[PDB]
DNA sequence: GGGCTGTGTTTGTATCAAGTTACCTGAATGGTAGGTGGGGAAGTCCAAATATTCCTAGTAAGACAATTGCATTCAAGGCCTGGCTGGTGAAACCTGTTTCCTGGGAAG
C-alpha cells in the first residue's frame, strides 16, 4: 500500500455523455461565479446564470461570492419565472445550509 | 474646653496567591556548515575651526518720565457646607446568545 497510492492509472475514462436538453426554458439554470477579474465599481465577481433550454445568459455582479450576495441576485431573476432544477458547482456558496 | 474625623489594633475567613507537580509540548539547547556582513586599515579629499582685523551695529548705560503694578480698602457675590430626600449604581445571580478563535477543513 505504498504503491497503491502513487501510481496513477494508465486506463482512461469511456465515452462522455451527453444528457438531453430540456423540453422547455425555466427548467435548468447552470450558475457560477467567475472572478477575481479586475475590479470596477468595487465589483469582483460576476454570477453568471445561463438558461439549459437556450444559451440566455443572465448576469448579476457582486462584490464578494456569499450566500446573500447569491440570494439577492437570483431575487431579480426568479421576478421572471420560477424554475423547476437549478445545477451548480459545489460551490463556497451554495453548499452553505442558509442557501 | 470639647469634638470630629482620621487611625490604629486585633480576629477570622475568604480569597488570592503560593506551592508542587504532571506532562508535553513548545521551545530551548547543542553541534555544525556555510556564506555574508561587518569591521578594520588606508587614502585623497573635504569641511570646519581658528587667527585676524575691521568696521559697524546694536549693546550697554545713564537719564528721565509716566504707566503700571502693587497694596489697601471697599462692596458683594459666589461658593462651600450641611440637613435631606430619593433614584440609580453596583453587586450578586442566571443565561442565551453571540462572537471569536485559533484551528482545522472543504471547494472553487
Ligand atoms: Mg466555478
Amino acid at each position: 500500500q505504498q504503491c497503491l497510492i502513487t501510481n496513477a492509472s494508465n486506463k482512461a475514462s469511456g465515452p462522455i455523455l451527453r444528457p438531453d436538453r430540456p423540453q422547455k426554458p425555466f427548467d435548468k439554470f447552470f450558475i457560477d461565479y467567475i472572478g477575481p477579474l479586475p475590479p470596477s465599481q468595487g465589483y469582483l465577481y460576476v454570477l453568471v446564470v445561463v438558461d439549459g433550454m437556450t444559451g440566455f445568459t443572465w448576469l448579476y455582479p457582486t462584490k464578494a461570492p456569499s450566500t446573500s450576495a447569491t440570494v439577492k441576485s437570483l431575487n431579480v431573476l426568479t421576478s421572471i419565472a420560477i424554475p423547476k432544477v437549478i445545477h451548480s458547482d459545489q460551490g463556497a456558496a451554495f453548499t452553505s445550509s442558509t442557501f
